[PDB]
């Protein structure tokens, strides 16, 4: 019933969380230059079909994510959105598309994806290139808050539960530093996440990349190791 933790979950498990009605969070685990590291994900329900966000960073943890749903949930995955390029959020996505789910990101990411040698979501979605842009898609709204965690992350809102997923550009209460900024703009974040704080006011749950859910304190919390991590 707890939030399962990075070392309660073995490298190619897959486990889901209920958020709230028809909100599941994803939580997988994979090795990075040599370090083991948790990964959250988004579910959330369309009617009698599924919308996934992000992958369960790699081949194998996402065809067990797939799995997953299907033994805890039993409807279909039909569309996938990656949050941004790196593979936490799009490494899997050819697993997804080759079990029929259909894959997005901002153009920007594709981008970003392909220049890098990641894998690459099918779609692009338009409508989200100025911070401050939110597009509606299915039981989402996705809102890009400016550069932070890397310059093409994308946040998702599930309006009809107020959860706030904030992907890598939010951190967990307990973090020391901005985790891995290898694309990061530390001087902007504060001000792409002031934006995500102005624009979900009512949020009441926050969900981070990496790490536990709690409330709006995410945000604040992660300006400021941004901050001082700069
Ligand atoms: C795939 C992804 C990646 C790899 C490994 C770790 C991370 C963490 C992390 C670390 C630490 C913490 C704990 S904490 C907050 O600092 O206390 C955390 F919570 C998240 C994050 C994140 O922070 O989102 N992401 C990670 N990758 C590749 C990559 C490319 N690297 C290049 N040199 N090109 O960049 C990147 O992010
Ligand atoms: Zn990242
Ligand atoms: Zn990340």
């Amino acid at each position: 019933g707890e939030y399962p933790t990075v070392n309660e979950i073995p490298v190619g498990e897959v486990r889901l969380y209920q958020i709230a009605d028809g909100v599941w969070s994803h939580i997988a685990t994979q090795s990075f230059d040599g370090a083991v590291y948790p990964s959250n994900g988004l579910i959330v329900r369309d009617g009698d079909e599924l919308l996934l966000i992000d992958t369960a960073w790699g081949a194998k943890n996402t065809a067990a994510l797939l799995a997953e749903i299907e033994k805890q949930i039993g409807l279909p995955v039909t569309r996938a959105v990656s949050t941004h390029f790196h593979d936490d959020r799009v490494g899997g996505v050819d697993v997804l598309r080759a079990a029929g789910v259909a894959t997005y990101a901002s153009p920007s990411t594709r981008r970003l994806a392909e220049a890098e040698g990641n894998e690459i979501p099918t779609h692009s979605l338009e409508g989200l290139s100025s911070s401050g842009d939110a597009v509606r898609f299915g039981p989402v709204e996705l809102f890009y808050p400016g550069a932070a965690h890397s310059t093409d992350n994308l946040v998702v809102y599930v309006p009809s539960a107020n959860v706030l997923y904030g992907g890598c550009a939010v951190h967990e209460l307990s973090s020391t530093s901005a985790g891995n900024v290898a694309d990061a703009d530390l001087a902007e974040w504060p001000t792409s996440v002031e934006r995500i704080q102005k624009h979900y006011p009512e949020a009441e749950v926050v969900i981070p990349g990496h790490g536990l859910p709690g409330g709006l304190d995410l945000l604040q919390h992660t300006a400021n190791v941004v901050k001082a991590h700069k």
